[PDB]
């Protein structure tokens, strides 16, 4: 959070002074002129005063400021694309990521709607290939709370250090047709069957 | 003894700016049917890209959904202004931000570019009568199929 | 919530003054020269300022 500011001042004073000053004394003087001489002096004075001071004042400033809260000091934006290198295609795509800065992980996001795919065809991305990269944005359910980083990471991010990213899972659909010739998407899960096929099966890459 | 009077008078002013939230952008768009089938509820989902990064990615919530759109019209109609893309989450309750080197990329010859990655809408279909459901009926069931044993012509 | 501020200033002041000052005075003198000497003395003056 910058700030700054600007200032002006005017003034404007006025003094009345006055005053008393009464002085007595003494002086005595000895001195042979020829002979001898004596002298004894008294004296008594008093003064009176009167002032009139005026002042004028122009004053100027400025004032710049910089804060920081040191546990949400910056926001994280990711571009990110998917793949598909499989058989089948899958529907309403929902990756989860992790985020991961020098051994720590500093969150772990689901895709929400602003970055589920709806279609991803085998051997394609999303978004297609001639568009530009998703903004994994936010982390909370309704798009709404950007993903923070404290003040110790953005420190260690304004040097050497890169974040990565892993997957460490994906969500999503497979179509069926209903009781008519109509395909649905919609309770049919892909999770439900990948525990099984990767448990009878050779993978070959 | 002094009686000293005084008179003053300033006037400061300021400006404090965030530089994580400097801005808020709103775009105004207008959906294109170039096919040959009417979309219900149309929900395309928009990237908006400044100087080689995406900056945010937005899905149309309940403010910017289109309920029909036929082929070679437009939402809104042709005699009409544009939409408005104001919000980012769920329920329109929260603007697009920018942040400071954004913005200042922006106060120059650097433009915001638009691009849609996916729209997402229904079909009809009606019964014995003319009883039309469009809920169940979801066109990105179909996309990929349609695109996987077809030719593009345009 | 760690924050940090930096300022500076200028002015430039003037001044005006002005001051009557009154005295009198009294003396008194005595001295034994050879004989005698005795004097009074009565002064006074006027100071007007500027600053």
């Amino acid at each position: 959070h910058a700030s700054s500011d600007q200032g002006k001042t005017v003034s404007r004073a006025t003094t009345n002074s006055k005053t008393d000053a009464n002085t007595v004394g003494v002086s005595i003087s000895a001195g042979y002129q020829n002979g001898f001489t004596g002298n004894i002096t008294t004296s008594y004075s008093h003064t009176t005063d009167n002032s009139t001071a005026v002042q004028d004042s122009n004053g100027e400033s400025w004032n710049t400021g910089l804060s920081i809260n040191k546990g949400e000091s910056a926001y994280i934006n990711a571009n990110v694309r998917y793949y598909n290198t499989g058989t089948a295609p899958m529907y309403k795509v929902t990756p989860t990521t992790n985020l991961v800065l020098d051994g720590e992980t500093l969150a772990t996001i689901k895709a929400q709607d602003n970055q589920i795919g709806n279609n991803l065809s085998p051997n394609e991305t999303y978004p297609k290939k001639g568009l530009s990269p998703l903004a994994l944005n936010t982390m909370d359910q309704f798009n709404a709370r950007l993903i923070p980083i404290n003040y110790d990471q953005l420190k260690k991010l304004d040097s050497g250090k890169q974040i990565k990213l892993e997957t460490t899972q994906v969500s999503g659909n497979y179509g069926t047709k209903n009781s008519q010739g109509q395909i649905i998407t919609e309770g049919n899960s892909w999770s439900n069957y990948i525990s099984q096929i990767d448990s009878v099966s050779a993978s070959i890459i």
